[PDB]
């Protein structure tokens, strides 16, 4: 089985030996590609992903075709990068941000005052089909001798990927995972009429699209039934036929990669008091400042003195103005806590280390993961399998782990701040053996979600989609 | 055929003779009550709404178990006003507006920064049942002597009604038909629990369940579905079962009731040019700041000289921040539009007369409705029908409306500035011949949807509904 990946970005880390001096290049750990190229029905992997740094582009230029790179086991991966025109990458990059893509899969937009389509929008479309055309071009290229290549295409911004696979390669098993939300049908279509029916015409033609959450599936469903009057969809089998295309949908939770010390000043400011932490990278979906909020009704409530409250963020995109104005309204909500339940209560630890994150949730009393919606959120997996408190965790009900993990937590309506202070309070307030049976529950539901699982459970959907598909 | 109906407010005009200078007090011609009171099914009816002025007050003081007004035909009906503790009734009307239920049926939340439901939304919910109580103990009072009653129940406001007129009347016809959009599952799901539960409680007891639009129907199925696991839906059938209570949910559009000069100064400001009007009350579904914006991209792409756009608004609770701050981002545009443009190209009129807004609609050369949703709008039947120029309708799919004329105007994506100002070019690019012709297919396609066959409607629906749910 002759393995085709690709997805955004092919984790690569830049180097010198240590020893020698020499440039090294290697795959950093727990990468997709690693994973699938351990799996027993495996052949062969190439990756194909986008430069996005100047070492990728160097490599790039050096090794066109890709260059193969070792893995564990002795076995090996054929990594490619694209190297994009880059003012077409620049602007595809600002299509997929909160400025618009991001809005339109994360519900960012309240309809009444935004958005305004412009000229911006049609060029950002124009963009993102000259993008798509490059990674359809290097992995039909990449693949050229293969004969029966299996394509995995991975991330939001390659779904204008599987309609060019398909008219080059007719019979081959194409899957598309979708790592972000599906929106409602009704919300679906604020985007321009060429964008919102386009996205739908390029992803369709795959054999399977993945979602992580059945939510997310029947959202597509209902937008594919809702704009193209041609699609016949199927809300018992998770199907769409159109123009003789059969597609299949499917739900692939995932919850953690198998795969320290806190930050500066934390643990002594930290130290006497129970932690609630709330973590998440600095974007609107991960609703810090509600979760603030809510905490500071709660401590209104009483029992809450001798209890703090982290803010861990992990900065990115901060470019994009939803993000930093984010960032600003989370820094308003924890001054105003501060200045009203005393100095110091409330801190933020904005920041890029994943040590210090996991440290975090291994330190914290309760744990906060209130996104307004998330396609999944790995965090509310990982954070309590290390917890070693017996944490309560705080989950919004629009996670798609809440799918998984929502009879296990505190499920919660992340726009209710009464609701959600009453949670923390009830958190708590709750006993040592409550919390540690409760907790253990958690884990035993959590432990089963593993990359490899994911990555398994894919390769069995499209095996068999691509068998129906086949003989229909 | 006793006809009991219910609806937020009853028009009374009250005055002094012009002769006697004796107190009048008379219901207004083309209201439901009126209409219904001439159907050739009803023996009597009795109409019961809350009372909402000094006058109302006075009169249902006067006659608290209602007073019998006279119709033209020589037939009567009884007007029974309520008066509600008025601090309840006071936040009941802010928990109606965009500060709240109005921003959940309206799609007016981003979902990111808003909304963030505190102790207010609780109290507002408490208030909202007091509300809900009073209405039921009026309309069962007053049918109290009646052996079997019929139950029409309109507004909004009124939806947690059919389930306490239930409670009493388990075998009556109960219709609540709603005049505003559903909106999708997840949206509607912000709401607090006790809300978005509550609200779904109230109104599945009732016989049928009408909207404007085939949408709301389905997004009011799909929001049952969420979060009603005891309940079973059936899309094909447009059903629901639920704890033994079966409903039955219809599609009923409205167009427009079968039953001057200009705004000062208007006609001269407009003669020699072609007119754009856009019409609609101060509220942000009307979406007249991106109407100007659009008209300022087509003006730009030219041939629009000689052109002028009026955006005609009728002031409605402009106490409202989401009203307030509407009209002022609607002047912004108007002003940014005359400094590109060139000064008194656009022009707001922002005013109470109905007379002058049919005025604008008779005079407009393009017209434009481009709301970001509306439950049904009838400005868009009522416009064509009166308008003798010829003008294009340029119409928003999110209309409910546009179920049942889209085909017949230039439909838009209300979101697309784009896509709308290339309909303004287009459609006054259109030669006379061609207008003429697909002005004569709207009127056509608008003129069936009357008041009178809207209430006919529910009769026939209601009734059909009754002996369904009878049968099982
Ligand atoms: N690079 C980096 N990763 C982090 C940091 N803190 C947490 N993470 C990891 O980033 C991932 C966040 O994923 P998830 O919770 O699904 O939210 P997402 O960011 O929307 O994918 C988790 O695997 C975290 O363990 C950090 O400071 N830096
Ligand atoms: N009272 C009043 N009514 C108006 C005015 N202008 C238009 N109307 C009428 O108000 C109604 C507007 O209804 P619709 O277009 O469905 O939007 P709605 O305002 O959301 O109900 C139409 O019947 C118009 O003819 C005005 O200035 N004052
Ligand atoms: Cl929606
Ligand atoms: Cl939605």
């Amino acid at each position: 089985s002759e393995i085709f990946l690709a997805s955004k970005r092919a984790a690569i880390t830049y180097d010198t030996d240590p020893a020698t001096g020499e440039p090294r290049a290697w795959l950093a750990p727990g990468g997709t590609g690693n994973v699938v190229a351990e799996q027993a029905g495996v052949l062969n992997i190439s990756w194909i992903a986008s430069a996005d740094s100047e070492d990728d582009r160097r490599a790039s230029a050096l090794n066109p075709d890709g260059v193969t790179m070792e893995l564990h086991s002795g076995r090996e991966i054929l990594v490619r990068l694209i190297r994009h025109d880059p003012a077409v990458f620049r602007n595809v990059q600002n299509f997929m941000t909160a400025n618009l893509m991001w809005a339109a899969n994360n519900y960012g937009w309240d309809r009444w005052t935004q958005p305004s389509f412009g000229s911006d929008a049609r060029e950002g479309w124009a963009d993102f089909g000259r993008f798509t055309r490059d990674f359809a071009d290097a992995i039909l290229k990449s693949s050229a001798q293969s004969a029966d290549p299996v394509y995995l295409v991975h991330d939001y911004q390659l779904v204008g990927v599987p309609a060019l696979l398909r008219e080059q390669r007719p019979d081959a098993p194409i899957l598309l995972f979708v790592h972000i939300p599906w929106p409602s049908a009704d919300y679906w279509r604020i985007l321009p009429k060429e964008i919102r029916t386009g996205i739908l015409h390029g992803m369709l033609p795959a054999t399977t699209i993945g979602f992580f959450a059945d939510r997310w599936c029947r959202n597509f469903l209902e937008s594919v039934a809702d704009l193209l009057p041609d699609a016949r969809i199927d809300r018992e089998a998770m199907t769409v036929e159109w123009r003789g295309h059969r597609t299949r949908l499917r739900t692939m939770p995932l919850g953690y990669s198998p795969l320290p010390q806190l930050p500066e000043g934390i643990e002594e400011w930290a130290d006497g008091h129970r932690l609630v932490v709330h973590s998440g990278r600095t974007d609107p979906i991960k609703n810090a400042e509600r979760a603030v909020r809510a905490f500071v009704l709660a401590a209104r409530g009483g029992g809450l003195e001798k209890t703090r409250m982290l803010v861990r963020m992990n900065p990115n995109r901060l470019y994009v103005p939803a993000n930093a104005d984010y960032v600003h309204r989370v820094e308003t909500a924890v001054a105003e806590a501060n200045a009203e339940l005393g100095s110091d209560t409330v801190r933020i630890d904005n920041d890029n280390d994943v040590n210090h994150t996991i440290a975090c949730f291994r330190r914290a009393d309760l744990l906060i993961f209130n996104s307004t919606v998330d396609g999944q959120n790995l965090s509310t997996f990982e954070a309590p399998l290390v917890n070693e408190r017996d944490a309560d965790v705080i989950l919004s009900e629009t996670c798609g782990a809440a799918e998984v993990l929502g009879e296990y937590c505190r499920s919660v309506n992340p726009f209710d701040l009464v609701e959600q202070a009453e949670a923390i309070s009830a958190a708590l307030a709750a006993g040592p053996r409550q919390r540690a049976e409760a907790a253990a529950r958690r884990r035993d539901a959590a432990r089963p979600w593993t990359l490899e699982a994911w990555v398994q459970a894919q390769l069995d959907g499209l095996a068999a989609d691509h068998a129906a598909r086949t003989a229909t």
